[PDB]
This record gives structure tokens, sequence and C-alpha cells, in this order.
């Protein structure tokens, strides 16, 4: 099943304060190559257990769904910020007609794990909180892309302990095993913009030791009891070394009884929706709404 053409283009044509701003330069050129809906958006910051984490709530011109978004951006644990991710958030808030907390979780290696998992989960505790004062349900639904999307999941495994109302979790071509070598990965480890050498790399930032790998919180695929985790949305790129895990994880919800829609994006690569030059981002935006609509 052949490569997208627009995305087969994109791979045809091409310090760690360095390759950050290096990669939000790589973001914002696109959000001008395809400007973002203007939302209105507040900024604010959450007291998390591990100190104040920046957010940003979007705000719809038409509110229509009942919980709110928690955004958790990608970047591999040690990239990305609120404004990275921009572009996504802004269209999920519009096109979905919900609110949206976008966090700014702490990244590393300037801090480890597992302290972001910690402040995410801080942050979902508070939305849950504020959400009667605007208007909806307690519930919350988790988000998140690669990295955020491996959040996402882990925070909702933690959901019934923290005593943290989830009702859905939406997750974005994430990472779940860092443990199991799988088709995908092996197979798409070199020239589909996401790398194994970068994701050896990100591991050493964001782990202490090599033994986090087989953590629950590291790699939300290894838990061997799925029963009862809130309803996912799990959407796959077909050229991405990640596919393979994200798929295998929606298949055992579908068979731990969790209500799962998984979608493959068939010629698109890893990071596709944060990149709108591709119809397909607005196209799984969409998946994103249709999805949520069934929720109630
Ligand atoms: C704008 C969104 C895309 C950005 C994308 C980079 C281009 C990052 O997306 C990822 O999913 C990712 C990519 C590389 C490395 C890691 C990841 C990831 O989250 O965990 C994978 C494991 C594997 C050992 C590493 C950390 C181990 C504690
Ligand atoms: C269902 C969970 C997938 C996760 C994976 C890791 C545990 C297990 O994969 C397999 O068991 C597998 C083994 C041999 C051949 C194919 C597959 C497979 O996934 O086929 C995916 C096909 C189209 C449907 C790709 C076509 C486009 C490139």
């Amino acid at each position: 099943m052949p490569l997208d053409p627009r995305v087969e283009q994109f791979l045809a044509q091409m310090s760690l304060a360095e390759a950050r701003q290096q990669f939000k330069q790589g973001a914002l050129l696109l959000d001008q190559m395809v400007p973002p809906p203007p939302v209105d958006t507040e900024d604010g910051t959450v007291v998390t257990t591990h100190g104040p984490v920046r957010i940003r709530r979007y705000i719809p011109d038409r509110l229509r769904f009942s919980h709110p978004l928690v955004f958790y951006h990608g970047g591999g644990f040690v990239f990305g910020d609120i404004d990275t991710h921009h572009g996504l958030v802004a269209r999920l808030c519009q096109t979905v007609g919900a609110t949206v907390i976008s966090v700014d979780y702490s990244l590393a290696p300037e801090a480890k794990f597992p302290v972001p998992v910690a402040e995410c989960i801080d942050v979902a505790r508070w939305a849950a909180h504020e959400a009667p004062g605007w208007g909806l349900k307690p519930s919350i639904v988790v988000a998140g892309d690669s990295a955020g999307g491996n959040l996402a999941a882990v925070v909702s495994q933690r959901a019934k302990d923290e005593s943290l109302p989830i009702a859905a979790q939406l997750l974005f071509y994430p990472a779940l095993d860092m443990v199991h070598e799988t088709p995908s990965k092996r197979d798409f480890a070199r020239g589909y913009l996401l790398e194994a050498d970068a994701m050896q790399w990100f591991g050493e930032q964001y782990l202490r030791t090599p033994d986090d790998v087989s953590h629950p919180w590291a790699s939300p695929a290894l838990s061997p009891d799925l029963t009862g985790l809130p309803p996912a949305l799990v959407i796959t790129a077909e050229y991405d070394p990640l596919r393979d895990e994200g798929e295998a994880y929606a298949e055992a919800l579908r068979a731990a009884g969790v209500p799962t829609e998984q979608i493959r994006f068939d010629g698109m690569i890893h990071g596709f929706m944060t990149m709108p030059i591709f119809p397909q981002m607005e196209a799984a935006i969409e998946a994103v709404a249709r999805f949520l609509e069934r929720i109630d």
C-alpha cells in the first residue's frame, strides 16, 4: 500500500537547546505553510506534586462536547511545547467543539522518568475538578501524540487507583512498548522521519536506568489487565516504527472489552497529525470528532 504522494515528496526533500529551537522552528514553518484556525486561549499554571506546570485552555466557538480534553504533546519526551502543538490542539478544539487544556509538561533529560507522568495525572485530576465549574461533566478525555500518546495511555491505566474519572483516551501513533522489537519497528527503523537511533537516544534522556523499560508507566503495553479502561481511539500511521505496538495494544483493549476504534492512515508516516501539509491530519481530527460523539 504505497506512500501518500505528498508524504513521499516530504521525505524526498530532506546541543539540546539548539535541537529544540530547530524543532520549534520546524513546527512554526508548517503553521505558516498551513495557518491554524483562530481560537480563544487562556494561559495558566497547575500546582502539581512535581512543581508548577504551564497550561493553555482552548475554548471553541461552539461548545458541543460535554467533557474537557487534556492534551499531552509529543516530541519524544525531550522536545515540544504548547506552541509546537498549537496547530493540532487549535483544530481539535474547533473541529470537535470542546475545551482542550494543552499541558506544558516537564521535559527530559532535565526531568527524568517518571516525573511527567506524575504531572500529567495531577493536571488531569485538576481538570476533572474544574470541569463542573465550566459547565461540563467531571470526566475528562486524555489525548496525545507519540510520547504524548504514551502519557495519555499511562494516565488512563493509573486513572482508577488515582481516583481520576476518564471518559476516553485518544492515542495518536503512541509509544507503548520500549521492551519488545516489532516488525514495523525493525522494518521502518530508518528513513521514515521517526528513526530508531532517535528512539534509543530519547530513552536515554528520559529513563533513569535501562531497567525502566519494563516498567508499566514507561511501557503501558505490558500491563496484563486492561479490563475497564476508558474507551480508546488508537490512530496509527502505516509506515511508522511504532505502528505495530499501537495496533496490538488496540487489539488487546478490544479483547479486554474496552470500546475501541483503531484506524490506520495508509501511506502516512509518524507525526502526521502535527503536519498539516497532509490532508490526512484533518481527516484524523474528523475521526476524533466522530468517535467522541459516540461517547454519549
Ligand atoms: C511531534 C510528534 C512526533 C515526535 C517524535 C520525534 C520525531 C517522537 O515520537 C515518539 O513517539 C518517540 C520518538 C522517538 C523516541 C521516542 C518516542 C517515544 O515517545 O518513546 C519511544 C521510546 C523507545 C525506546 C523512547 C523513550 C524511552 C523512555
Ligand atoms: C494486529 C496487531 C499488529 C501488531 C504486530 C506486533 C505484535 C503484529 O503483527 C502481526 O501479527 C503481523 C504478522 C505478519 C504479517 C502481518 C502482521 C500485521 O500486523 O499485518 C498488518 C498488515 C495489514 C493488516 C500490514 C500491511 C501494510 C504495511
